[PDB]
């Protein structure tokens, strides 16, 4: 029952309430939440009317309890292994990230054009790079349901397709192209143009 | 006035509406935007309703109009020239983005350590990097905001240092809340809770 939009602030929610528990914080008020998400106190109170909690009167949402509520909807107890396809400028730079401190979510595998200079190569941390034309023989036995897609804009609508093809469900994206793919597929956009924007509108909303 | 949480996808709506009218699509929908957006219908009918007669009614939504609205709102007719601190893994990526199809949105110049061996030099498209020490001198400028792609540890130290220098705004790419003062605007950029979205929409699916 929780609406699009809320569940989209499921992991910024976590993500405060993680060092709201860290730095001893027991009850959140919606304007300290609000605050720290840069968005309005009524928005926190609403989403939070849907994981149960009303917020129109005492001393604010417990902490602890609500950081293992998103927690577990999160699923952050437990480990997902992602592909990165396309190991250019951004995707070398991914390789390189610490998605998670506990190491729940990770890159175990990687994808180039098979002639590529990367391919047949494996990082520090054990993550090969394969050809892409392999990539229906290594997802077979696989518990890779997820990839990171960072090939050139042009190139993004076909890789996208041979990701679903291999079984892909779930593709975060960082080319600013549109992708039309089955409607049980998803795709969530890293568009760093629309950041900027967002950023800007906001410095001239503080002028 | 329209609410933060709804302004937040002001620049989401503007590439939507964009795409529409390369389409050629004349109307939009309440549910053909949420369907692009990955939200609800309703979630886009409240948002329009804060966009005056051109979103009132709910639907048949005015692409072309709309969409010069969602231009005008972000000042995308005009320049924005922003910094990158930090030419590592990340900011060297970044150097090599095209942020806008017109150019309105460019990163002007660079900054790494003195000691870096990318100082004093030009990237591929032409962007000059400079030394940290040097920032203030550099900053009769126009830019007013910052990426910043330093190591987390020095994530604050460095912010610190361009609030100072005059940046207004940052777009943080560190995982590390920062404490700056209330006037200055800060954007993460946070790849693991994007991916956590991604994977609770996945398991929604299923
Ligand atoms: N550069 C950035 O930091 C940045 C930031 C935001 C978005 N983007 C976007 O991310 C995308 C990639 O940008 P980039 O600058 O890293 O591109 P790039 O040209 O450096 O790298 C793309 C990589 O994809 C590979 N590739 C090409 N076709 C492939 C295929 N069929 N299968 C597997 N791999 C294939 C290439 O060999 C290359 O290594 C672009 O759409 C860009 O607009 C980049
Ligand atoms: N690797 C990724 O793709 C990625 C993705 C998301 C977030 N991040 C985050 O981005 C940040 C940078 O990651 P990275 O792997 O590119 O780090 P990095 O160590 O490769 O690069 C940091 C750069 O910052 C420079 N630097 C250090 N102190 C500085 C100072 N005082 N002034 C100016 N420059 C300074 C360094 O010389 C170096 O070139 C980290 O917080 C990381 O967690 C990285
Ligand atoms: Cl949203
Ligand atoms: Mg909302
Ligand atoms: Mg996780
Ligand atoms: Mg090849
Ligand atoms: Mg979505
Ligand atoms: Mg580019
Ligand atoms: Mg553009
Ligand atoms: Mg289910």
């Amino acid at each position: 029952s929780i609406p699009k939009a809320t569940a989209k602030r499921l992991s910024l929610y976590y993500r405060i309430f993680k060092r709201f528990n860290t730095d001893g914080i027991e009850k959140a008020s919606s304007k300290q939440i609000a605050d720290a998400l840069g968005i309005d106190s009524a928005t926190v109170r609403r989403d939070f009317s849907y994981f149960g909690e009303l917020g129109r009167r005492g001393f604010g949402y417990d902490v602890k309890k609500l950081m293992n509520f998103f927690a577990e909807i999160l699923n952050d107890h437990s480990t997902t292994n992602v592909m990165l396809v396309g190991c250019g400028n951004i995707g070398r730079a991914l390789l390189h990230y610490r998605f998670h401190d506990r190491n729940k979510m990770q890159i175990s595998m990687a994808f180039d054009l098979d002639s590529n200079d990367l391919v047949g190569k494996t990082t520090e941390d054990g993550i090969p790079v394969y050809g892409i034309s392999t990539i229906n023989d290594h997802l077979i036995d696989s518990d890779i349901e997820t990839a990171i897609l960072t090939v050139p804009s042009t190139e993004a609508q076909e890789v996208a397709d041979i990701l679903v093809k291999a079984g892909i469900k779930g593709i975060l994206s960082f080319s600013p192209v549109h992708l039309t793919l089955p409607k049980d597929i998803i795709v969530q956009y890293v568009d760093l143009t629309s950041e900027l924007q967002t950023l800007l509108y906001f410095m001239n909303q503080q002028r």
